[PDB]
Parts: structure tokens; sequence; C-alpha cells
DNA sequence: CAGCTCTGTACGTGAGCGATGGACAGCT
DNA sequence: AGCTGTCCATCGCTCAGTACAGAGCTG
């Protein structure tokens, strides 16, 4: 067999579940999925090798540097970023997931929001946008977009950005290269609020 | 018919793991 | 010269959401 996880079993990282970094006054909340097997492994946010995320991150100069997943807990001080997922379960895919896991983590995540009220909640996936747009703003459109949404976190001034997930499983945007222009105009908006305020 | 939802399926890239075998140094 | 075992370059295999077609349902 193949061990991926230095000798300890998926079953093992099934049963874990990754902290959220989250606190007052953040500029961004990126939302992921759920954690997959490496993040569940090592307890930190979007380890590698099949994820874009921190590539991304530097690529579009929402860092100075490129960061790794060890870096994690020095973004809200540091860049203004934090972290969630919409779903606590760990498992190595997306499609892995129910319904009602979706439904559970958008009400969680709703609450979470309201709480922490960032600049900008960012789902990292679009999949769990078009589960949040249907349950919180009960709107389904027929050719859901990425980039900035018509719709605010209810109660707070927590605009809503969606980008392509940063797994490298999805083939439509088979680089970090093709994923970077969202990351970019994240950057763009996150700026232009702060010109404002 | 015509919309809608639900399920099944196919899809590009770059990286870790395990297998392979050529290059080569240490020994006699 | 002949043998043997390690190193390590390299390769194949597997892996880390989204769009879309077609079935089933319903207005």
């Amino acid at each position: 067999k193949v061990d991926r996880f230095n000798g300890v079993s998926e079953a093992e990282l099934l049963t874990k579940t990754l902290p959220d970094i989250l606190t007052f006054n953040l500029d961004i909340v990126i939302i992921g999925i759920n954690p997959g097997l490496m993040a569940a492994y090592k307890g930190h946010h979007y380890p590698g090798p099949g994820n874009h995320f921190w590539k991304c991150l530097f690529m579009s100069g929402l860092s100075e540097v490129q960061l790794n997943h060890m870096d994690d807990h020095t973004l809200p001080g540091k860049y203004g970023i934090g972290f969630t997922n919409m779903v606590e379960r760990t498992t190595p895919g997306s499609k892995d997931l129910s319904s009602k896991e979706f439904r559970e983590g958008g009400r969680i995540l709703v609450q979470k929001l309201q709480k922490y009220q960032p600049r900008i909640a960012v789902f990292n996936g679009k999949c769990i946008y078009e589960i949040f747009s249907k349950e919180v703003f009960g709107v389904k459109v027929k050719n859901l977009e990425f980039g900035l949404q018509p719709h605010k976190i209810p109660d707070t001034e927590t605009l809503c950005y969606v980008m392509p997930s940063s797994s490298a499983r999805c083939a439509q945007f088979p680089r970090a290269q093709d994923k970077v222009h969202y990351y970019i105009k994240l950057k763009d908006l996150r700026d232009q609020l702060k010109g404002i305020e």
C-alpha cells in the first residue's frame, strides 16, 4: 500500500477536524468546503500538494512572499485574513458530503459571519455558494457567476465573493495561474473598501 | 412540450510515493 | 577485472470541483 500520511490511517484522519482561524475586524474570511485529508492531518489550512491556495495568495500579491499552511495563524494579524469551512467533517473530496451536511454548515456559517462580520466573505468553491445562496438568500440562478455577489450577509455589511475552488481536483482551472485572476480581483475589492473607509 | 432538479461522468495540471535501473565507488 | 551494494535521476501511478448531458418529474 501507498503511505501518504506518515503511517496515520485514512480512517483516523476522517475523525479529525480543522480549527477555524477567526477574529473580529478582518478584511477577508476564506471559506473552504471542508477539510481534505492533508488539512485534517496537519491541522492547518490548505496544505499541499493538491491545492493552489498558497500559490495564488502569493501570485496575486495578497501576500508579499510565498507562504505555506504553517503560516495560517499569522494571516489575521499580518494580512487581515481568516479561515473557516462550510462543513466541519473531513473527507477526501467535496463529493462525499451530503445535502443535509451542507445545509447544516450554511446555518452555522451565516451565524459565524454575523458574529465576526469580516469586510468580505470569500467562498472558496462555487458549490458551497450554490447551497448558501438558496438557503440564506432564497435565490437560485440559472447561471451562477464567480466574483462579487449582489447579496450581503443578512444584518451585516459583509460582502460575498465567489472563486473556483483552490483544489487542483478541478480540471476547468487546471493551474494556480488559471485561478489567480479571482485572487487579483479579490485584492482590488479589498483595497477599494479600505479606500472609502 | 418545456422547464426544473438529481445523478453519473469526464475532464488538465503538477506533485508525492514506490519501483526501476544506470552510474559509480569500495573491495578484493 | 569482477563483483556487489548504495545513490539518485527518472518514470508511472495516483491524487487533490466543476460543467454538462440525460433521466425523471411536474407544470
